[PDB]
């Protein structure tokens, strides 16, 4: 009955839902305490084409976390969740925060959502992408790449489920115990399916939910996906159960957004379905 | 018909104060919140030490300008403000309210004076003075505690009827609704926490149990104002919004007290925020 605590190190968007504005409320609604460290405050998502923002630097990130430690709270952190990093220095600061939390609490784990934004190519771009690919797997207990991010982490083109499982297993050999492929581009899947995968050293699960066609795809679905998975794991779910709850909860939010003809996620409207999804999509076993 | 509130307050990473006490309860009550964080603190200042980052008044206006630039400001149904660290920040909040009301003339501004530890009838120069002198003409609702109400009214207030009259005099200055988020009633038993809600035509007094914490939790005032704002946005009557606020705040405070914690048990008590299991019906009062 002990409440778990997650330190969530992500961007904050005032209007709309991305980063901590997509992650904090769902985890709280799922019964987990969230300590949101906002690395930047943006007026709105960058996909609108223009925005205003204010960021903190890496030194300030460390100072803020020092404050949480000074009152004795940081050692009670049960998990760290990271997302978008605005600069290489911020990504390095995230790693140092994770190292401190894990040394204070040997049961704490780090879940890294690469959160590379709009990008492409197998090669990691210099700076943040390079740092995510080269440095983060060594400390991460779980990672939640989308397809593009998985190709960068693995250094490979990936087109099938089996190729993706193999890429996940190679990444797991670098450190992480679980890879949640939060969106998989499966050339063998029907076009109206949204595919996800959950891979550990000994398990692999495929899941599918309906793919909704948006004029512009909502930002924040990846951040929401990682957050729900983390919260369900903290609530004690097995890998399969956390995976299935994530798939079903994200479906409910995305469907609500589509039915409302909206671009920003219908996160608050769909909150009861985040906590207790009504429609379920059982996963099935796959392998290399 | 989802409503949106722009909440302009401090953010605290660990624990619950400002937006870290206001945003989640309003969301849990079915209202969308756009949080504009004026500062980011590691923890609240009552611990004695803390770290913080901050934005200035110009950046606050620039951030809202960004929302306006994508055409979203017309979707703002209310603005909620609380503690202000400087007169410049309070003036930036006023400019933001003006910008919101230009895009949505139906939007309303709810000001929690949030003066903190203070005393006396005279407002202190600077922020307190601005709240007393300039805020009522701009705010559609205000949630003073007892000390703040005395400063707003320029009067000593000791009875419920005196407090209603002070609220009515303040309402004649601009606001449509006053929530006295903690009322000092010399005729009430010491173990009662009194609140009052007043409009030009209604006045409701209510009570929940007063708990004697060894160190009183921070953020109860922020939680109270936020729940009331959310219930009003959901369309509650004055009395219903008032009673839900009293019962939901009780549930959170009781949960915190029962666990002997300092930080509010906000997430643990979330179902009681939405559906309080113990109710404290209000009663009519007047001048
Ligand atoms: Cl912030
Ligand atoms: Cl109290």
């Amino acid at each position: 009955h002990h409440m778990k605590n997650v330190l969530s190190i992500q961007s904050h968007v005032i209007y709309g839902h991305a980063g901590n504005s997509a992650a904090v409320f769902p985890m709280q609604r799922l019964g987990v305490n969230v300590w949101p460290l906002n690395t930047v405050q943006l007026s709105n998502h960058m996909q609108y084409g223009h925005w205003a923002g204010s960021a903190i630097d890496a030194a300030k990130m460390e100072q803020l976390v020092d404050g949480i430690a000074a009152i004795g709270a940081l050692k009670r952190c049960d998990a760290v969740l990271s997302g978008f990093a605005g600069s290489p220095a911020q990504a390095r600061a995230t790693v140092e925060i994770v190292r401190a939390v894990k040394a204070m609490n040997p049961n704490a784990w780090y879940f890294c959502d690469p959160a590379m934004g709009q990008t492409g190519g197998i090669r990691p771009e210099p700076g943040v992408e390079e740092f995510i690919v080269n440095e983060m797997p060594a400390l991460a207990d779980g990672m939640s790449p989308n397809h593009t991010e998985l190709q960068k982490l693995a250094g490979r083109r990936i087109e099938t489920v089996a190729e993706a499982v193999d890429a996940c297993r190679t990444l797991i050999a670098r450190g992480p115990k679980i890879i949640l492929v939060k969106h998989l581009h499966d050339r063998n899947s029907p076009a109206d399916r949204f595919n996800m995968l959950a891979v550990t050293e000994t398990e692999a699960w495929i899941g599918q939910r309906p793919l909704y066609a948006f004029p512009r795809h909502p930002v924040g679905v990846g951040d929401l996906t990682s957050a729900i998975f983390v919260a369900r794991r903290l609530r004690g779910d097995s890998v399969r159960a956390a995976f299935e709850h994530t798939l079903a909860a994200v479906h409910a939010v995305v469907k609500a957004t589509y039915d409302a003809r909206r671009y920003e996620l219908e996160l608050i409207a769909a909150q009861d379905e985040i906590a207790r999804p009504s429609e379920w999509f059982g996963a099935w076993v796959t392998d290399v």
